[PDB]
């Protein structure tokens, strides 16, 4: 059962991620498309991929008998559903399981016992996690490891305050203002929940610290989360390297916790107005320029001449940035997102450089004010709605100078 | 006296850089740029921008009378020489003093002293450093040093750059594999006690000749932030050029000991050169150009879509730098990007890179490898085949001559 070929069956950024992970690993990058995503940045990137019909997600990437059939024309031995719409359907993970393939994944039986929150709960109960009995709450994650023979490392704590609608946008590792008692509870707590779960795979516990910091388990994820790459480049792990090891079921080699060696935000570019209430704004994008450079990376679903669509979930890239202290990782995040220009669509990325410069945000150095509600209630939204010229570059006395004046004069 | 607005006094991806760390510092950045790079990422990319007018190198960027002026046009308080031109010219760097700008860089003296052979050939020996009294096969690896005004000193990283042709890098990796520690512990030691006895301060690297059977040798200093420097920034998690702008500052070091290194990377530079044709640079446009991207690959880009090459400057337009857990890791993902990694229209040697990443002489049996400073000329299966106005019009303001550089044809 080593995996071989792969079906990353998901659009998008994380389709990409898969494949980039199996190319390392040196395993056969196989995808599938919607119609719409035909010329996709995964499916050309694949090493081949197949066609499905319809358009919506429902027809195109959530039928079972599609997946699978891709996956037997393609002669696929692993099956990989990323963070979207296969990844919590524990029918689906069965469904694949006899069929036959490597599902790179949590027993069905696991997704099940932890999505059925009463089952949940008395599973956290029995693993005495931190249980409830807030206000203002914040947002912190165990990104647990866990192999299919019972060694489980916490590979770092991120922080994820910063929602709106329960989405996150903005990212942070290792979580920022905690207790060295608080950040032990939360490791012990996860080992402890996860194996009395028996979960196996990548994943994530999500808690809720209260003001005051009283813990209270919220759910665990059953799934690589979208937020990764914060954890990623903090620890220095591949998680999706370690998924496809443990699927083949190799022992854990991380043996204890990494101690992360910096801090790290991470920024979802959505195709969304903060002006607009964050409503979608889907259309083309006729310019896209990453700011590739130093402490910087970037991961995306969408390229220069891409068509965005209302199809799928808004979120084009994750822009990840790196430093050797949280100052420092703020500063590079300003100078990033001043960098990256997107054009053609409305993107969040006036409110993240809003945010990352918002006092409210950078805190005290001791403690900070974020909170899951912040950007909904407290936040000043400033960020002005969205939506020829002829350009002309004049030096005055060497001084270079851009003017842009009516193409019509 | 600090730094608080800096001529960013280079061409290209290290403009860019010393921009983006001026960025990141809060430090206003001004560049300069002859009139072939009119349109380069770093003049579109840098907050204020003046035209020096030179055709070339010679003409231009080499002029200190020009790079001084354009420092009082701009009022930078400082000047911060990338990895050429004349980041190790003394007269140039006593020029900037007697202006009275932060140069961000070492001290006339010691760019003279280490930079006439017989000096240094004396400072080394009263700093004790290792020495052999030439190699046949021997290896390249050099100690990055930092340094404050105040005598604190850091190797930030050992550096392998043994990948190289006769007089260029051309692939750079650290930390330096393959070596006992008890070596390393001899070039670290022996790197400080030379930058010691120079007197020097700001960022340096320190270079050792490592022969077959293990001899060490000194060979030069380089008293400049070298071009290679990112595998160890990355890999030490030292933002070397902030670092720099610390000591310009005159600061202590903020890095009290050389810190453990964390796993391993490559730097690939993406000379304009045909490796099939024996690594001729040449001229031509670079009609498209496509980074690699995603986990553990980074890009330092001089150049970009529509940017065109002229001869007159160096053949180096980009670099990749790619990290992982262990040299193995990195080397996969390595061959990974190289192969995302895509550019048309220009002679690249990309597709030399992607071979050696490939080869079993440079991917080594697990304690030795078999690249050599020569095996790239000499041993290596070259299997590559070869790639086939202004109106300046014057105005009268209350007297002053002002020339405004207009866009000719409107």
């Amino acid at each position: 059962s080593k995996i071989s070929k792969v079906l990353v069956a998901n659009r998008g950024e994380i389709a990409v991620r898969v494949i980039r992970a199996a190319k390392d690993a040196g395993l056969a990058s196989v995808a599938v498309y919607a119609e719409p995503d035909a010329d996709a940045p995964h499916v050309r990137l694949a090493d081949e991929a197949f066609a499905l019909g319809g358009q919506t997600s429902a027809e195109s990437y959530l039928v079972f008998e599609k997946i699978l059939d891709a996956a037997e024309k393609s002669g696929a031995n692993a099956i990989h559903p990323g963070y979207g719409f296969l990844s919590e359907n524990a029918d689906f993970a069965q469904a694949v399981i006899d069929a036959g393939l490597i599902w790179i994944g949590p027993s069905p039986q696991s997704i099940r016992d932890l999505g059925d929150k009463v089952t949940a709960r008395h599973i956290a109960a029995r693993a005495k996690a931190p249980l409830v009995p807030l206000d203002k709450p914040r947002h912190v994650e165990a990104q647990v490891i866990a192999d299919q023979h019972g060694n489980v490392v916490v590979a770092g704590t991120r922080d994820c305050s910063l929602q709106r609608r329960f989405q996150k946008l903005v990212e942070e590792a290792p979580a920022p203002f905690l207790t060295d008692a608080q950040r032990k509870e939360i490791h012990e707590s996860a080992k402890r929940i996860c194996k009395e779960a028996g979960y196996y795979g990548a994943g994530t516990v999500e808690y809720l610290v209260g003001q005051d910091g009283l813990i209270s388990f919220l759910e665990v994820n059953t799934r690589l989360q979208v937020e990764h790459p914060v954890t990623e480049e903090t620890s220095g792990i591949d998680l999706v390297r370690q998924q496809f090891k443990i699927a083949n079921g190799e022992p854990l080699d991380i043996t204890e916790d990494p101690t992360p060696r910096g801090h790290s935000f991470e920024f979802r570019i959505n195709g969304e107005d903060a002006g607009r209430g964050f409503l979608p704004a889907p259309g083309p994008v006729t310019k896209f320029v990453a700011p590739t450079g130093p402490g910087v990376r970037m991961d995306s679903g969408v390229e220069t001449g891409s068509v965005i669509g209302g199809q799928f979930d808004s979120m084009l890239a994750k822009l990840i940035v790196t430093g050797a202290t949280r100052e420092e990782a703020l500063e590079r995040s300003r100078r990033a997102l001043a960098e990256f220009t997107v054009e053609g669509l409305a993107t969040v990325i006036p409110f993240h450089r809003a945010v990352v410069s918002d006092p409210a945000f950078i805190g005290d150095g001791e403690k900070f004010d974020v909170h899951t509600r912040w950007i909904e209630t407290e936040w000043n939204n400033t960020v002005e709605p969205f939506t020829p010229r002829q350009t002309v570059v004049v030096e005055v006395g060497g001084r270079r100078l851009e003017v842009s004046l009516p193409g019509d004069l």
